[PDB]
């Protein structure tokens, strides 16, 4: 039997120590594998509840470079034929489209257009049931996907639950990238989280070389086509990273990430791609912006309050939140960087009894003991950073508590979101400094590894929580494994 969270934190461990190559755009798994308007880059999304999905793809290759031309999304119809049985896709449902563009107006950078991009909801849909799928436009010859499934989350209730949530950040699209989809799907599971820092497209510049700000936007398609097999048949919820904001003209920001996902954005009130909230059995999941204004008199802070207030703890007994940058990540690299938004929203988060964190961010794995303000603490999260996903840049490797590492404290903010909230503690061991200098008793576990992790919840007070490392491929290899246990009528 695993070990378990209810016996309290347990002693730090470190794992010792041991670029990852990008994808190449003549890989055949980047290429346009359809012609002319058929489907290409279909993915599946959750609403807000399990009685409806999204269904999302696009139709016509992207432009790059020249005298780009956007499409017209008119042009392409948005219709989504499904049913029960692979041959009985008698139920209808159309949508929207969409284009967008990546302009640059200095002379040497290449403008980007992209295919007409598609978003379809399904509604009335039967909870815990596989439902078959083809998308297109069905007027135009040839321009209807195959025949594809995907199976809705469980009903909403305190012992109903997805079998298994896979869990990971910082994907970008590497071979290590593809070792650690490949994983994930060996694993089979029902529902994906992406934690922010999808394509990592702003690793390169507008001419296709790999490093004002600049994106190659082809490496979204690429990704597109190389998730194409878990996405259309797996619901993915992906929320953003800093590696999504990729500014262009007129100081536009996250052009690729709003337009390409579905968001249960209306459904679930926030009325915002960055931030958005829904349920899968009887977990209540919340998408947090770390990069959209998360103080407390902000638009974000005020649909999370609403948001938090009409939970339901008999109904959805978890409450399990996911956003890009970690609060109590113990690397050097973004150490303390995410600060303004723990002292912003940790308070509330744990009156309401928040019970798990997931972030990215940083190229790493770690899982912290339960704590609430840098107190290790019964009633607190336990916060697990999976930015381990495999991209291209440097895996985190050294600890801001390493003798001598630890950063300048006006060096950790994060510049784009601005603020300084990361003072010296004025109590415990670190009492008087920025850093420890051994691993902090709230970080249960850290190892420097690419990987995915996979949650499994078993019913309203256990969670299995498992992270695989990509390094092994045995069966039943585990890096990190425990019993997330909550307690209730202790904590609410
Ligand atoms: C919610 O799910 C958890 C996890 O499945 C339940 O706890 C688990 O309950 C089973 C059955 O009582 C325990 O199995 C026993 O484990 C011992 C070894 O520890 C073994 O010798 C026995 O033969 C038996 O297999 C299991 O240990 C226990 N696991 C943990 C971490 O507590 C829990 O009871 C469920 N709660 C509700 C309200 O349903
Ligand atoms: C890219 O688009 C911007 C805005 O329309 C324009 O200023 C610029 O000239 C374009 N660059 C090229 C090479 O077409
Ligand atoms: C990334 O993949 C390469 C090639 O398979 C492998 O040699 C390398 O060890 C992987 N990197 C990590 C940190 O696992
Ligand atoms: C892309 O632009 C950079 C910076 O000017 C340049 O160094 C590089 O050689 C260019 N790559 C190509 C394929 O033109
Ligand atoms: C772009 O951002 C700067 C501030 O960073 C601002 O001065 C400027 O007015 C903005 N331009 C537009 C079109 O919003
Ligand atoms: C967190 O700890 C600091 C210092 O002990 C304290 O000033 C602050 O009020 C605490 N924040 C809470 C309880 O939300
Ligand atoms: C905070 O701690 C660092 C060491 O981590 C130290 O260099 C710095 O002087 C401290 N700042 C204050 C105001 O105490
Ligand atoms: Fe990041």
């Amino acid at each position: 039997e695993p070990a378990s969270t209810l016996e309290g934190p347990s002693r730090p461990v470190t794992v010792p120590l041991r670029h990852a190559v990008d994808l190449p755009d003549t890989d055949p798994r980047v290429q346009r594998r359809v012609t002319g308007w058929a489907p290409e880059q279909i993915a599946v999304a959750l609403s807000a509840a399990p009685t409806s999905a999204w269904v999302s793809w696009i139709t016509g290759d992207f432009q790059m470079g020249g005298a780009v031309k956007p499409l017209d999304p008119g042009t392409v119809g948005s219709v989504v034929r499904y049913g029960l049985a692979a041959d009985s896709l008698v139920r209808e449902a159309t949508g929207d489209a969409l284009v967008y563009s990546q302009l640059y107006p200095f002379e040497g950078l290449q403008n980007y257009t992209s295919g007409i991009i598609h978003h379809v909801r399904l509604q009335g849909l039967e909870p815990g049931t596989k439902y078959y799928y083809q998308c297109g436009d069905p007027s135009i010859p040839g321009a209807m996907s195959a025949v594809h499934a995907f199976r809705t989350m469980p009903a909403v209730g305190p012992r109903s639950y997805p079998g298994r949530i896979a869990v990971v950040g910082d994907l970008g699209l590497t071979y290590n990238t593809t070792s650690t989809v490949e994983h994930m799907a060996s694993n089979q599971p029902d529902l994906v989280l992406l934690l922010g820092d999808v394509s990592y497209a702003n690793l390169y510049l507008t001419n296709g070389t790999g490093t004002i700000a600049e994106t190659y936007q082809p490496r979204w398609d690429y990704w597109g086509r190389y998730m194409e097999p878990v996405t259309s048949s797996t619901p993915m919820m992906v929320v953003e990273g800093n590696h999504e904001i990729e500014q262009q003209i007129g100081n536009k920001t996250f052009a690729a990430y709003s337009a390409r996902f579905a968001f249960p954005s209306m459904e679930s009130e926030s009325f915002s791609p960055f931030y958005y909230s829904f349920d899968a059995g009887g977990i209540h999941f919340i998408m947090l912006a770390a990069y959209a204004d998360y103080s407390k008199s902000g638009e974000q802070y005020r649909w999370l309050e609403k948001d938090l207030a009409k939970v339901d703890r008999s109904v959805t007994p978890w409450l399990v939140a996911g956003w890009h940058a970690p609060w109590y990540s113990t690397y050097k690299a973004h150490y303390r960087e995410a600060e303004c938004m723990r002292v912003a929203m940790e308070e509330l988060l744990y009156s309401y009894g928040l019970d798990i964190v997931f972030t990215g961010h940083v190229h790493a794995y770690e899982r912290s003991n339960r704590v609430f303000n840098y107190t290790l603490d019964p009633c607190g999260a336990v916060h697990i950073s999976v930015g381990d996903g495999g991209n291209r840049e440097k895996m985190a490797t050294t600890h801001a508590d390493d003798p001598g590492r630890c950063p300048e404290p006006m060096s950790t903010p994060d510049a784009f979101m601005g603020g300084f909230c990361a003072f010296n503690f004025t109590s415990g061991p670190a009492a008087g400094s920025f850093c420890w200098d051994r691993q902090p008793d709230y970080s249960a576990y850290r190892e420097s590894s690419f990987g995915h992790g996979i949650l499994e919840v078993k019913n309203e007070t256990h969670a299995l929580w498992k992270w695989h490392r990509n390094q092994d491929l045995y069966q039943g290899a585990v890096g990190d494994e425990i019993y997330i246990v909550r307690e209730p009528e202790r904590c609410l």
